[PDB]
């Protein structure tokens, strides 16, 4: 099988989501008791870069910096593992960040619905039995797979929002999971195409009544109409205690490296305090 390409792989949004994902993982790993990594929309696994691409404006701009903040080391070491030649050939998606950062006793439950990617994802874990890869509706897995036998977990919800109903399924998906496993860490990625649909989403999430909801947004441009995705963010329910401080240490740096021309913003606030 051939690795999927993706013109947008490793852009600013991946750098943010994968930074945060890796920080949550390293943080859950402080205790030597297994945990579960559930990836509702897992993608293909990795992405062949080039033949160009938005990685030149994103991961390429941080991975070899001499002042790389220590809070990005875990993440950047996984990019490097997949790029031994020292140039950027492949970018690891969420499942391979997990595959590489998780220990032998940990588990991964990964769902990818699209027929193009799903075969590649499955081949990524052909000989990794800590993983279960299935072609299924990711939101459905929040009903079924929780709680995990381990009673510890990071749940990553990273939908493409190519259907506006995604703004719905994420809030009710998280409500379904939270009901069954109220102490897990849920990390929801979101693109800011039209800010309004993000404000609706955040409110429903607030309607849920769930507590301790952190917000981390990195915008490259201002809120714009018909200029595509201007920003992206991670919404973390039950963030590990020092995630907010790590993101305040590292996010200005991220923003100055990814957005050298000074547009946008980079903020770390609480959607629901606890
Ligand atoms: N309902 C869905 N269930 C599972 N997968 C879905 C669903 N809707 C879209 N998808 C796929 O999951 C991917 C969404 N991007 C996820 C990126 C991945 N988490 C990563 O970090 O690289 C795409 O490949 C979608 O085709």
């Amino acid at each position: 099988l051939s690795y999927r390409h993706s013109f947008h792989a490793g852009n600013h949004a991946d750098v943010l989501k994968h930074t945060v994902q890796s920080l949550i993982i390293e943080s859950l790993k402080e205790k030597d008791k297994p945990f579960l990594y559930l990836d509702t929309h897992a993608g293909a696994g990795r992405y062949q870069l080039g033949s160009t691409g938005k990685y030149l404006e994103g991961i390429a701009r941080i991975w070899q910096q001499d002042d790389l903040p220590a809070e990005l080391e875990a993440y950047i070491n996984v990019v490097k593992h997949f790029n031994r030649s020292g140039q950027l050939r492949y970018y690891p998606g969420s499942p391979l960040i997990a595959r590489q950062l998780l220990r032998e006793q940990d588990s991964l439950q990964l769902t990818e619905l699209h027929p193009s990617d799903y075969p590649l994802l499955r081949s990524e874990f052909q000989k990794d039995s800590r993983a279960r890869v299935e072609k299924a509706d990711g939101f459905q897995q929040l009903k079924a797979k929780l709680p995990p036998v381990s009673r510890r977990g990071l749940i990553l919800i990273d939908p493409p929002y190519e259907m506006k109903t995604d703004y719905q399924a994420v809030v009710s998906g998280i409500a379904e999971g939270y009901k069954r496993f109220a102490t897990g860490t849920y990390a929801l990625w979101y693109p800011v195409v039209l800010r309004q649909q993000i404000k609706r989403m955040i409110h429903d999430l607030e309607a849920t009544g769930i507590r301790k909801i952190l917000q981390i947004e990195l915008a490259v441009l201002p809120d714009s109409d018909r200029r595509g995705m201007t920003a992206s963010g991670m919404i973390v329910i039950n963030p590990p205690w020092k995630l907010e401080q790590q993101m305040n240490n590292v996010l200005p740096w991220l923003h100055s490296k990814l957005v050298p021309a000074g547009t946008g913003h980079a903020t770390v606030s609480w959607i629901v305090p606890e």
